[PDB]
Order: C-alpha cells, then structure tokens, then sequence
C-alpha cells in the first residue's frame, strides 16, 4: 500500500464526540508527508467551545503518514489497508478520571485522506484535568509499541501517555488500541513508532482551534 | 539588543564535555528566528560516539532566540545583554543519578550567535538510565520559570526536565540555572515564563553520530501589559 504516499496528500479529519453527554463536532483540515514522516494539519472546532482540552484529542485526531525506513517497509501494515482503509478502535481510560471510547475509520476518499471518528466519553469527573480544562498546550509521548494480531487480522498496541498538568502534575491516559483492515489483501513484528508533536495557534482564527505539526518516524530496539 | 534578533541569525554552538572520566566534543551548526521563536540547529560528535544520550545535552546545547510577545518586550533578557553576551551557569541533578555540572558563554562572534560551553559529569552509575543508553530519542515540552536576580544583575530559573526511558518510566533531571550579564545596562524581567517544544530527528545521510534539532520557544505570564 506504500504507494499512495509518496509525495503530500491532503488530510479530513472529522470528529463527532459526547463527553458526559456535551456533543461536539471537530473538522480539521491539512495534509501529510509519510516521506519524510510529516503532518501538517489545522482543527477547528465546528460546534463551538471544546469540552475538552485539545491534548486530549490528538491521539484520536492517521498513523499511514508515519515514515517507514526502506528496511523496515515489512513493518508497515497502516499503509497495506489502502486505499481499502482501517479500523482503528480505542478505549482511553484517564487515572482518576473518565473514559473515552473512539470507533475511527481511516480510509482514501478520492485522492484525499479521510479520518472519520466517533468519539463516547464517559465517567467523567471534575474538577478532573480534562472537563476541568487544566491540561497545557502540548503533547507528550513515546515510545509506542506494535505488535500483529493474527487472529484478527490486524494490530494490537498498548501504551501510558502523559499530559502535563498545569499545576505541574501529571495526568495518565491508557491507550488501548486496535486496528482493522476494511478490505482483504497483506503482519508487522515487534517495531515502535516516533511521532514528535508541537501544539501552536492560528493567530488569525478567532474559533476554538489546534494547529498541529508532526513528525512520526519508524524505529526498532529488536 | 532585541534589533539584533530581527531575521534570521546564524548560530554555532561548541560544547565540551567529560562525563566520568569519558571526554567529548559536540559542534553544532544552524540558524534561529527569535521573531518566530523557532530554532533549527545539527549537532555533531567530533570525537565519536557520544558517551551520553543526545537528549541529555539538549538544554545545555540559546533562549535569546525565544519569541517574546509584544508587551512582554521590556522583559527580554535575553537580547538586552547582546552583542557582549551572557554567561549561563547550571548544575543539573539527575534522580538517583548523577550531575552535569555547566558553565555556558553566549555572545556574538562577528555576525553569529556563539555559544561555547564546558560540562563536567560527576556520579553517574554505568548501568543507568544515562551511562547505559536507556532515554528515547525524543524531548518533552516544558514550562521554565524566569525570575529576576537583581543581586547579580541577571536571572534565576529552577526546573524540572522529564525524559523518557525505553522501559516506560521517566528520568528526572533537575535544572539549576543562573544567567548573569558582564557589566557593563540590562533589562530585569518580571516573573514571567517560557514555554518550549522540541523535536529530535536524524540526518539519513550522516554517518556520524549526530542529532539533528527542531526548536520553538515562546514567552508568556505577564498579563497586558
Ligand atoms: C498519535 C499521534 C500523535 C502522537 O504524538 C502519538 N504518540 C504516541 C502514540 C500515538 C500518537
Ligand atoms: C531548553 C531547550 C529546550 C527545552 O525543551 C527546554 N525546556 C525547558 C528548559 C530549557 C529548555
Ligand atoms: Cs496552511
Ligand atoms: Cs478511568
Ligand atoms: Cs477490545
Ligand atoms: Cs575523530
Ligand atoms: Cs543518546
Ligand atoms: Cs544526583
Ligand atoms: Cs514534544
Ligand atoms: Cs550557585
Ligand atoms: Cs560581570
């Protein structure tokens, strides 16, 4: 499937979400450069205010853009499921806090890149660090494991992210992850993931907005 | 001080180091736009493979290219001690570890932005997360709290630096920081903060060991101002 990818494709986000019962839409716009590993996008929230904050989101908000070095192309199943797309499923669960559970699938639309996601999140407290909107502007990470799921034909990834606290704590987000191909036709082994994100704003948009920049590489320890 | 800023500035960094006895030199070229806040830099280790992990030296491998908003101007530091320079003093404490010790010179070689530094590691443990090459390639976002010493006529700042090792855990490393002018007039800021954003990446086409640094530094905390 790593053929699609050569060269810049634009990127659609698109996110409907309910969190503790606040519905809320999310449309971002952009596009992605798996050749050199690069993501340039720009999310607004259509809806209005966000419920949550932006770092929240950014795991669920197109891993097919992540620059698989040319020994390590065996490793790459998020490029094999196109243009047929995958199925990613996630269940987030944040320490202390509530749960988001996001059904996304991931897909070629013509010649532009299609993330469409469903988003329920539940058991959500406050003062808390996410309906409390007490989450800093930024993103942290790494390093994220992934294996292959024979018996379901796709991949199982598990792992801890830390959103930086503004009081100077932090706050937990276990990402339990599955993936699964739409259409038939390709299997990774043990190989991690090195997206680097950086969080800015559009200091012409006065809406409820993330600007994204990132830069995912492939790499293995094996 | 702050009109040397304006554009593009060329930037060579040269750092010096002796981590347990283990010698090393790192000479780093690049350009920053303290206007845009944004800093591209490549690192070089002139005399093999780095005894350390590149991570590690990130804070010590130039804030007078961060972006510091409009109101916020008479807050700068940083430019008001240019083209003389600055001198950048810290000692870093890793948890259960052990100590960068730095003592830093930022000035203005002719047109460019030199920063000549000298590290001195005591302490450290072979199998640990430092000496033992744990830490992942990449650099966390922080927050620094600038504070103003006006009995040495420079600044203060004490943060905390979270790493990431392989095995899911975090290895903190302390920062102990203290800028202070030649004298020779300075700006002496109010407290203030300043954000920063890191990515680490490599040159495919460099077989040496290097790393190559993505940059943004932005200043914030005063209110208008
Ligand atoms: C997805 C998007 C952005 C990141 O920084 C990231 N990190 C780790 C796992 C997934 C992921
Ligand atoms: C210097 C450079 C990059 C960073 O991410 C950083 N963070 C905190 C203090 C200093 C510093
Ligand atoms: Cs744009
Ligand atoms: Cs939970
Ligand atoms: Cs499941
Ligand atoms: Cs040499
Ligand atoms: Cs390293
Ligand atoms: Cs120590
Ligand atoms: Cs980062
Ligand atoms: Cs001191
Ligand atoms: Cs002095």
């Amino acid at each position: 499937g790593e053929e699609l990818f050569t060269g810049v494709v634009p990127i659609l986000v698109e996110l409907d979400g309910d969190v503790n019962g606040h519905k809320f839409s999310v449309r971002g716009e952009g596009e992605g450069d798996a050749t050199n590993g690069k993501l340039t996008l720009k999310f607004i929230c259509t809806t209005g205010k966000l419920p949550v904050p932006w770092p929240t989101l950014v795991t669920t908000l197109v891993q097919c853009f992540s620059r698989y070095p040319d020994h390590m192309k065996r490793h790459d199943f998020f490029k094999s499921a196109m243009p047929e797309g995958y199925v990613q499923e996630r269940t987030i669960s944040f320490k202390d806090d509530g749960t988001y559970k996001t059904r996304a699938e991931v897909k070629f639309e013509g010649d532009t890149l299609v993330n469409r996601i469903e988003l329920k999140g539940i058991d959500f407290k406050e003062d808390g660090n996410i309906l409390g909107h007490k989450l800093e502007y930024n993103f942290n990470s790494h390093n994220v494991y992934i294996t292959a799921d024979k018996q379901k034909n796709g991949i199982k990834a598990n792992f801890k992210i830390r959103h930086n606290v503004e009081d100077g704590s932090v706050q937990l987000a276990d990402h339990y992850q599955q993936n699964t191909p739409i259409g038939d036709g390709p299997l990774p082994d043990n190989h991690y993931l090195s997206t680097q994100s950086v969080l800015s704003k559009d200091p012409n948009e006065k809406r409820d907005h993330m600007v994204l920049l990132e830069f995912v590489t492939a790499a293995g320890i094996t």
